[PDB]
This record gives structure tokens, C-alpha cells and sequence, in this order.
């Protein structure tokens, strides 16, 4: 297979009339389709259930974006049977054939990109550019993994020769596994976690997050149209603690690919270490969990550039990113100039229904709103509230951009992942103390430094202990291929997505010697 | 660093007068030192304890071959402090400097190979060639990992460029971990599991098996002379379920590298999946466990070649190998010709004190003797005893080469790892049924096929589901570099030793972007 070198899918900014027109039409058609029902997808067919999952518009939660079927244990069992049956033959497809199937799925997704973006707008309250970045990242995962998988093809392993023998080592896929996905990047992360394993010959049962079931179904429409053989990919919208846990704990699930909260990731990793009755392997579990990500700014930085990057990092998609800047660590000389600029920029941010393309749409659900507002109340007794801290008026789950300052490094709001538009500003003496504070959390996902001092940058390169570190730019929006994504510590297992190494996680190696 | 391309250390056959003379000298030196006490090695110094571990000669168990100190929880804590203190600077050594240190250790080990082999003979009952293969493999791990580590050096990761930015991804070591080692290859596996992680910048607390504490101490003499910085490698002989479990469960242990029984591997993997109080990472655990390994012979095979390979595979080091052929699966046409040849060959095998270079020495301990004899009793109830099945005269734990025939595929002796000189012979209709029987165990470590039929060999290449498969040769003695070693299913986590991939298991990746 020979294709053009990988390039990232451009993120639409909607600055041309042509792009606005296309997006307006896409939003109109998605809105016109509110209330549609999407079944499960098991063994190559759409399968309905009596029970359903309801997906609300967080900008106007009286509105039902759509419903899906709901998978329980019986549907999990049907999906397992379909996936294992498919694995038997899918594993034997030449890699080039599997990679071409991914490339077809990528082409179909690209052709439906405005529709998928519009679905994210309505279903999870992304503004237009956040929706565009999500979809472009999904396309990037497909394009990237399609190509990366060829690097593992038979027989890929470099071995030392031996006289009178052929020695051949090669990779094989593991089997049928479960993918359990978050609501915050429900096209990008959902797609990536599915297609990586599938590319190299595994089969997958995919469990979308409850708040993002409709867009998960549209991804499955694409998979079905592309023509993945029956059983290779299966779609099981349902309750995480029910069908999700059932699959995690099952003796016949080979691997678990999870992205989500630390709380859930911990349970999954523990469960994966147990031998379920009748289980005949050691389960692999990849868990990519939260962060409490900091940007450090020292007195040498471009303060205007820093303030802009902090505001993008903290408030992009309402701070509902594992990569979001939730801590701003300012050295003494940076404190006043940077905080003043951040406050000035943040107070200008618009908040409203996502379809209007505001700076911030709503948070995703009533439960998320409750948790964020609760953390705001906690924060009021830990640090100094200097901006926002309020729910805004309206049916949708609108929360104002919020800033606390003089926050103690050990405060709950400086340690725990809030996952909302809440920035905690921490004042430190110097760059050495900035690094100490940056590192002193249980997490290690993303981080940033704004500084012109080469020695501070290079020190952070060595010692700011996060998996994804950025200098003089935003700490969100890691690009597939460019920035292998994944963290340290309680940010997860360091499964680097959008990197060659990712696919090795879903392979095992055989070594076969023939003595002639 | 530029060194000669990797080659495997030649295994001494002792066919020359000089080699025999050298072995006799080494045996004499080692036995003159049977009085020796070997302390713990913690933070660059030998540290003694009140309590001790005693090591016996399994060929003459009234003879003590040495004693060592005995690590408890306090010594585990001391080793942890030392290993984490050392990690802070050892991680920052240029890879070339760490690799040179391993190369020095390999040179020192090679200079002491006869002494090490003689220690294996007396301490764990290896005959001369089994001892030589063990030491040569340890040397190989050091030479191979020294070189392989350079493939990961800063900045090793292939990433996609982005305009106006430097994007740099690179590997870093994980931290301090525990290595828990078996008695059956107590130079090779002990050395490999330590030096792989250490090569790329980790530090290690090593817990040798109780039956092989003395030879483990001698490996540490080599590490000390090579000049590993204090705390980089630590030696903690002690009780598995005490000090071993304490380290496995510890919140400050970053990774576990284990080779041993399934029973213990299951406990370790389960424990590793738990977040210990105060733990701030997801532990990595690599567990390489047992096998129930089969050789298939069909009616097209060279029956004499097959019989020789089977006897080597089944009874080499008394069958106390995770790779040992414990099942012999014969198609109808192969059954009589191969079984008659195997019986003729096996009945000629000598058994006695290991230092006399018999075909078989003793099993390693009174406990192993009890286990093997108990399985022989079970076997008498499940199949037909046709050879051996008896303890042999003398204080040493001598057990005759044993063959059961007409063994049902689901018999305990056809399913459970006996780890002694006990071969179970299974008659099957044809090659398809042979593969079915081969695959139907909880294990998947090694396997073999004797056959001249190309289609049967290539069918097995695709479908005989073991990590290390061998055609028309013995299924034991995997060579570093040549045959990446590690299995499927309950044979462990497929951490392929003696392969480039091994070192990646002890690394995490950081991605650092600078926007100019
Ligand atoms: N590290 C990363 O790459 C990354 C990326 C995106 C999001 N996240 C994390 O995701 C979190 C927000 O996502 P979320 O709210 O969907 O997370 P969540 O943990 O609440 O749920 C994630 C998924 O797990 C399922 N689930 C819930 N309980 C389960 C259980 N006991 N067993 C099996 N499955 C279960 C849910 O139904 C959902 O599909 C944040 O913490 C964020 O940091 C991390
Ligand atoms: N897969 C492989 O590469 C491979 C290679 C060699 C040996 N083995 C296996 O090794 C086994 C024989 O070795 P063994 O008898 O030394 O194995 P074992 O499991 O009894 O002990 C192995 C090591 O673990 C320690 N240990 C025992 N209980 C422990 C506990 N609960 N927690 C932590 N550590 C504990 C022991 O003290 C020893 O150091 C066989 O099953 C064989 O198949 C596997
Ligand atoms: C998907 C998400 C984690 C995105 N790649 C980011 O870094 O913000
Ligand atoms: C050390 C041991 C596992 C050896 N390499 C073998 O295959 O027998
Ligand atoms: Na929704
Ligand atoms: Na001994």
C-alpha cells in the first residue's frame, strides 16, 4: 500500500463565508433531526432494545438530541460472541487490506465532517472550532493508525540469525477487547481507541459515554458504510457501571482500552489484574485518566502571549479537557502583570448556547454542573475568588469563566480535577518553586511554561514531570503524530495515542524457529 | 559507543582436556568456599543481618553450599531508600555511559564463567552443559541489552513535524522497581531481569529465589566490581511471601519484574493492579509464568531426530524448565515408532550427583521432590506408567526419567506444570487433532513440531498458539537475540526477553513542544 505521507486534517476556523454556509446548513440539518433513534450495532447489524439511552442538548436540556438502544448483559454477550467469531478471520486479513479499510473509513468521515461537528455542537455543547478540532483529530487517528499498522506487518521483528536455522518473530493481535470512552472527545477519542486495536487485527466492543451516545452512533454509521466485517466493531451504548463493568470483569475480554476519570480508571485497572473464573490470560488494561495541569509563567515571558494561551488552555470547551490548564503558577515578577491580563481577557469571554459559536457553551450535564458549582463553593473557602464563580441564567448548564487566586498548592481546588471553567492561580517565589508546585500533584498529563529564558525551558524539559509539555503556547490540542499524547503518574498508563508505540500495546509476539 | 555486533556467548561442551581441567579447578575452588556467608547488598555496600538463609547441595543435601543474610521489611525499606536516591542521578547518565557499565559487567562475568557454572552445579544441581548454557545466557542478556538500550537514546521517537515548532519525544526510565527471580535459571534470568531495566536508567531491588541465594550473591559481586553507583542494584535474599510480597504491595515500588510459578504470578499481577495507600502511579508488572509445553510428531518426521529432541527437551535439567517438553503428542502413524525410540533413549539416561556431569542431576529441593513424586502418584491414576516414576537411591533428590502413556488430554498430568522429569504421551488421530490438543491448556509458552510436511509446519506457524515455537529441533534453550522469549495466555504477559521490545517495558515517553 502506498499513500501520501501523513498530514493532519486542517481544523476549520469558519472565517470564510463558504465555511460558515456549510456549517449553518450542517447545524440546521442536525437540529432538524433531533429525536432520531439509533440502535446498537452487533455483528454487522443494527439491533434495537426495549430500554433506551436519552441524549439531551446541554444548551437547552428540555431538547432531546436523540436516543439510542441500551446494552445490558445479554447484548454484551451477543457482542462478545460476534467479536470473537470475527477475530478468527479478521486477524488473518493482510495488514494492507485492514489499513485500506481504515483509509476508506477516514474518507467517509471527512465527507461527513460538518454533520459530525454539528452533532458535537448540539450533543456535548462544543462551540464550532472545538467541534471541528474533535472531528479532525478522529480523522487523524484513522489516517495515522492505518499507516502506523504497516510498520508492524509480517514478519516485523529484528532478530539475530543462527546457523542452519530460520528464526522468524512476528506480531499477532490479542483478540476481542472492550473500549470504554469519555463524553468530552466523543468522536476523536472514541474513534482512536477503537481503530488502533482494530487496525492490527483485534476486534472491539465499544461503549460510548452516556452523554455522547448519538455521535458515537454516527461514527458507527461510518464504520458500517466502510464495510468492516460483521463483529469487527460493535456499538454498545449503556451505563458504564453496568455494561461497562460487566465487560471489564468478563473472563473472555482480552483487553480494555479506557479513557475517563481517575476514579473509574482505578477500578478498571484493579479489576483487570484479577483472574475472572475461567479466564485464560493476563488482561491488558490501558487507562488514560485525568490531569491537574499547570502553566508556569516567569518574569521573562511575553505576558500578552502567556495570557492568551492560558485563557485558551483554561476555558477551551469550558475547561472540560484532561489537558486543560486548571492551575496557573506565577513567579513573583510575573504575578501581577499576568493575572491582570488573564482577568481582562477572561472577563470578555462570551457564554451561551453552543450553536451560537460562543467562546464557552454549557458544561455537559446537570451532574457536571453540580460538581463544578460544588468545587466553586469549596474554592471560596480555600482561595480568593476574583472572577465568575456563578451559574448564569438560562435552562442550559452555563457556568461563568472562574478564577481563584492566592490558592494554596495543597488546596482541594489546586489538587483535584474539577473539569470545568475554573482556574486556580498560585503565586510562587521563583522558577524552582514553580516546578516544585507544578510537580506536587498526583497527576502528570499536560503542562506548559511561558518563559524567554532558555535555561528555564530546558530545565522544565528535564524536570516538569508531565507526559505532554508545551513551551510558549497552549497546552491543549495535542495533534496526532506530532505530539504523542498520554501522561505519567495518576494520569494513566502512558499509552501514547497518535504515536507508533500505541499499536504495539494491542499486539503480542511469536518467535518461530525452523532447524533445516 | 561502537562495539562488535552482538554474538551469543558459546556454550562450553567440555570436549577438550583444557575445558574439563578448568571445570575441575572451578568445582574445587567453589567447594572450598562452601563455608562462605554472603550479606545483602544495599546502597553500594554489603550489609549483614541477624537471621540467615541456608543453601544446600541438592545432590547431597546434608552439605551446605553457603549462607546469606535474610532481608525483612526494614532491609526492604533501606533498599527502597537507596534505589530511589540512586534513581535521581542514574536516570541522567548518558545512555552510552550506562551501556559501558553493562559491558564491563559482562566482561567480568565472562572471566568468572567457570566459577559461576560450578556454583550452579553445586547449588541447583545443573550438570556441566546446563550450567554453561545458564551462565552464557546471562552474559548474552548483558551484551544484548547494553546494545539494545542505545536504540532508545535521547530523542528516539519518530514524530510528525509542525510549522514554527520543535516537537521532541523521548523515553525516560520509570524509577525503582523490584525483580523477583526463580531458582531454575538463577544466573541467566536473575541477571536479565535486573540489567534490562537498569540499562535504560531504572534502579532495581533484586530478590533471588531461596534455593539460589549463593549464586545470586556471586552475580552481585560482579555488579559491585563493575562499579554500579550505590543503590542502582540491590540484593535482598529472603522469603518470597515475606519480603517479596512486601515489595510487590508497596506504594513506592514503580514496577515488578517477575519470573516464576503461575500461582505466584497471579497474586503479583492482582496486587500490582491495586492502588496502595499513598501510591501515585499505575504499577507495571511483568509476569512470566509456567508452561505445559508439547512437542507434536507426525508420521512424516525423522523419528530418530524427533526422539533425540524430545529427550533433550523433556529431561534437560531434570525437566525443571518453563520451556521443558512435558507433553508428547503423537499422531497415529508416529505413535509406536517415536515412543519406542523415546523409551530406548530415555532408559539410557544417567542420574546422579550433578558434579559428575550426569544426564540428570537431582531436582532442586525436598519440596520439589515431594511435588514431583505427588504428580507421579496422580499420573499412575490417569495414564500408564511405562518408564521410571521412582526416587533413586541416595540423600540427593534423584528422580528417574519418567514416561506416562495413554494420557487423556484433560488429565491433571496433561494440564498442570509438574516441573520435573515427567513426560506425558498423548495419542491423537491426525495433525489437526494434534494442534487441538497442543492448544487446549491454560498455557502457551513453548511448543515444537517434528514433521517433514511443509503444510503441517506452516499450519503450526499460524495456529500452534505458543510464544516460542520450534520446528525439527529441541524446544528448550532459546538464545538471547535469536529467539525473543515469552509466552501467551497463562504463560505470562509476553514480555519478550532478549529482544529490543523488552526495554520499552521499562520506559515511559514524554513529548515536549516549543513554539518559537
Ligand atoms: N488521559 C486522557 O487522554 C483523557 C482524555 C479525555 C478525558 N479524560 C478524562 O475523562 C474524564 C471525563 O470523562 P467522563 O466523565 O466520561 O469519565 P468517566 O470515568 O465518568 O466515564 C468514562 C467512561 O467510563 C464509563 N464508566 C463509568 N463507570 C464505569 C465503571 N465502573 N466501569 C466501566 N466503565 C465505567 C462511562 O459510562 C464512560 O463511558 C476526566 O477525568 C478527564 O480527565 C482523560
Ligand atoms: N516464563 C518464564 O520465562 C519462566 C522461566 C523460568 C521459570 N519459570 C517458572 O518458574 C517456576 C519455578 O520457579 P520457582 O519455583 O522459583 O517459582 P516461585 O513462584 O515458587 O518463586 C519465584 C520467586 O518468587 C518468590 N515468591 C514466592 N512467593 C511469592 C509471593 N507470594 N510474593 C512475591 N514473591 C514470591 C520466590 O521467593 C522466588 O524468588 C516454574 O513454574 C517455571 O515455569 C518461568
Ligand atoms: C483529545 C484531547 C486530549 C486533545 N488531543 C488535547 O490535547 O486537548
Ligand atoms: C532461560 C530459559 C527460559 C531458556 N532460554 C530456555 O528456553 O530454556
Ligand atoms: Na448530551
Ligand atoms: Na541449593
Amino acid at each position: 500500500m502506498t499513500v501520501e505521507p501523513f498530514r493532519n486534517e486542517p481544523i476549520e476556523t469558519f472565517q470564510t463565508e463558504e465555511a460558515r454556509r456549510a456549517m449553518r446548513e450542517a447545524l440546521r440539518r442536525v437540529r432538524e433531526e433531533f429525536g432520531r433513534h439509533y440502535p446498537l450495532y452487533i455483528g454487522g447489524e443494527w439491533v434495537d432494545t426495549k430500554e433506551r439511552m436519552v441524549s439531551l442538548n446541554p444548551s437547552a436540556p428540555s431538547e432531546v438530541v436523540g436516543t439510542t438502544a441500551k446494552a445490558g448483559k445479554a447484548e454484551a454477550e451477543a457482542a462478545l460472541e460476534a467479536a470473537w467469531k470475527a477475530f478468527k478471520t479478521w486477524k488473518d486479513w493482510p495488514q494492507e487490506d485492514r489499513s485500506r479499510l481504515l483509509l476508506k473509513a477516514a474518507a467517509l468521515m471527512r465527507r461527513r465532517k460538518r454533520e459530525l461537528e454539528a452533532t458535537l455542537v448540539y450533543e456535548v455543547g462544543k462551540n464550532w472550532v472545538e467541534a471541528s478540532a474533535d472531528v479532525a483529530e478522529a480523522i487523524d487517528f484513522i489516517e495515522y493508525y492505518a499507516r502506523a499498522a504497516l510498520r508492524y506487518r509480517y514478519p516485523a521483528v529484528e532478530v539475530v540469525p543462527y546457523p542452519g536455522e530460520d528464526n522468524e518473530s512476528f506480531y499477532v493481535p490479542l483478540g476481542a477487547g472492550v473500549v470504554i470512552a469519555p463524553w468530552n472527545f466523543p468522536v476523536a477519542i472514541f474513534t482512536g481507541m477503537i481503530v488502533g486495536p482494530v487496525a492490527v487485527g483485534n476486534t472491539v466492543i465499544a461503549k460510548p459515554a452516556e452523554d455522547a451516545v448519538v455521535v458515537g452512533a454516527k461514527v458507527f454509521e461510518i464504520f458500517h458504510e466502510a464495510g468492516f466485517p460483521p463483529g469487527v466493531v460493535n456499538f454498545l451504548p449503556g451505563v458504564g457501571e453496568e455494561v461497562g463493568a460487566y465487560l471489564v470483569e468478563h473472563p473472555r475480554i482480552r483487553f480494555i482500552n479506557f479513557t475517563g476519570s481517575l476514579e473509574v480508571g482505578l477500578k478498571i485497572y484493579e479489576a483487570a489484574g484479577r483472574l475472572a473464573p475461567g479466564q485464560t490470560w493476563f488482561k491488558r488494561a490501558y487507562v488514560e485518566t485525568g490531569g491537574k495541569d499547570a502553566i508556569i509563567v516567569d518574569e521573562t515571558a511575553d505576558f500578552d502571549l502567556a495570557a492568551e494561551g492560558v485563557v485558551v488552555s483554561a476555558y477551551g470547551f469550558q475547561g472540560q479537557k484532561c489537558s486543560a490548564a486548571s492551575r496557573l503558577i506565577l513567579t513573583q515578577g510575573a504575578y501581577e502583570p499576568v493575572l491582570e491580563r488573564v482577568l481582562k481577557r477572561a472577563e470578555r469571554l462570551s457564554v451561551g448556547p453552543a450553536e451560537e459559536n460562543p467562546d464557552l457553551g454549557p458544561v455537559v450535564s446537570a451532574e457536571q454542573e453540580r460538581k463544578v458549582l460544588s468545587y466553586i463553593e469549596i474554592g471560596k473557602n480555600e482561595g480568593q475568588l476574583v472572577l465568575g464563580g456563578k451559574r448564569l441564567e438560562g435552562e442550559g448548564y452555563f457556568i461563568a469563566p472562574t478564577v481563584f487566586t492566592e490558592v494554596p498548592p495543597k488546596a482541594r481546588i489546586a489538587q483535584e480535577e474539577i473539569f470545568g471553567p475554573v482556574l486556580s492561580v498560585i503565586r510562587v517565589k521563583d522558577f524552582a518553586e514553580a516546578l516544585e508546585v507544578a510537580n506536587d500533584t498526583p497527576y502528570g498529563l499536560t503542562g506548559g511554561v511561558y518563559s524567554r529564558k532558555r535555561e528555564h525551558l530546558e530545565w522544565a524539559r528535564r524536570e516538569f514531570h508531565v507526559g505532554n509539555l508545551y513551551f510558549n503556547r497552549k497546552i491543549t490540542g495535542a495533534l496526532v503524530g506530532v505530539q504523542p499524547f498520554g501522561g505519567f503518574k495518576l494520569s494513566g498508563t502512558n499509552a501514547k495515542t497518535g504515536a507508533l508505540d500505541y499499536l504495539r500495546l494491542f499486539l503480542e509476539m511469536k518467535a518461530v524457529a525452523e532447524r533445516f
